[PDB]
């Protein structure tokens, strides 16, 4: 299975100045639950933003930099390499990876952040004409999670 994993706001903002624009611990728990024991593929900027691989999954970084050889990370240099990765592979960002992969993936796990943030990077437009809502789950709000959000699993029709 090849899936997208993304959090985007009401206007599809995903990032600002190489960080996520919001603080939402519940989304990180969601990412942990979905991708633990599987594979994340991410662009170089996304990797540099987190600074080290996420524990307990295969971390794969797509970059043209042939000097990239980082402990605990596998490197790939072509989109085509993604198709050779075994098991459940999640396309993890950022904007450039999402744009390159949205027409190729089987499904998408989207956290819709129900607010409008300042962004400099975006998820590409998509239409529910093309995507079946396999599930839609409102996230719970509390002291540590104060922005409304919804977890959508979309499957290509
Ligand atoms: N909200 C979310 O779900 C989410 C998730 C992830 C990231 N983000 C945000 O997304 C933003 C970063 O997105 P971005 O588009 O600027 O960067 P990115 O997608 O993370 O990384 C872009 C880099 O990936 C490499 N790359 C992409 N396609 C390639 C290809 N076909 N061949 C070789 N290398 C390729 C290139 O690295 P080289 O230049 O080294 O060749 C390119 O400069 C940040 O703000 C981050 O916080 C948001
Ligand atoms: C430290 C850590 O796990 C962390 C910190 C800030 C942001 C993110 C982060 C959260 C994310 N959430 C979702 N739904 N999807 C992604 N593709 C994603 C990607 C990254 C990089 C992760």
């Amino acid at each position: 299975t090849l899936s997208i994993l993304v959090a985007h706001d009401l206007q599809r903002v995903i990032g600002f100045e190489n960080q996520l624009p919001w603080h939402l611990p519940n989304d990180l728990k969601h990412v942990k639950k979905l991708s633990t024991g599987h594979t994340l593929v991410m662009g170089r900027k996304t990797f540099e933003s987190i600074g080290k691989p996420l524990p307990n999954r295969r971390n794969v970084v797509l970059t043209s930099d042939t000097s990239f050889n980082v402990e605990g990370v596998d490197v790939i240099h072509s989109i085509e390499d993604i198709y050779q990765l075994p098991g459940h592979v999640f396309i993890f960002g950022g904007q450039t990876l999402f744009e390159e992969m949205i027409d190729k993936v089987d499904d998408m796990y989207i956290t819709v952040i129900e607010g409008k943030f300042r962004g400099d990077t975006f998820f590409p437009p998509y239409t529910f004409e093309d995507w079946e809502v396999a599930s839609s789950v409102e996230g719970k709000l509390d002291e540590k999670n104060t922005i409304p959000h919804t977890f959508l699993h979309l499957i290509r029709k």
